């Protein structure tokens, strides 16, 4: 059940949010957001903000050095496949964050 504990459901949220930051945990946390993102019920407006918070990190550090760029590619795919659940100003996000870390992994296998 996803919506008996919100605020627990935000608070690892944010947990996640601040492992993210970190090269040393970056494969963990954003594995545990892949995973997440995989379930259909995690898209929805309680938990949006936290989610748009996550985002926002993986959009920053996912092509920095130490970080995996493709793991942050495939987890900004999922999220912009879902993009229309969102606001529509996260939406416009989700899209630009996508497509500019795809620009970033292709220019790493050409």
């Amino acid at each position: 059940s996803m919506d008996r504990h919100i605020q627990q459901t935000n608070d690892r949220l944010q947990c996640i949010k601040q492992h993210l930051q970190n090269p040393a945990n970056f494969h963990n946390a954003a594995t545990e957001l892949l995973d997440w993102c995989g379930d259909p019920r995690a898209f929805q407006r309680p938990f949006e903000q936290s989610l748009m918070g996550c985002l926002t990190v993986v959009s920053r550090v996912a092509a920095q050095q130490g970080f995996d760029l493709d793991l942050g590619y495939r987890l900004l795919a999922v999220c912009a496949a879902n993009r229309d659940k969102f606001t529509p100003k996260s939406a416009a996000l989700l899209s630009s964050w996508c497509e500019e870390l795809g620009r970033l992994l292709l220019l790493r296998h050409q």
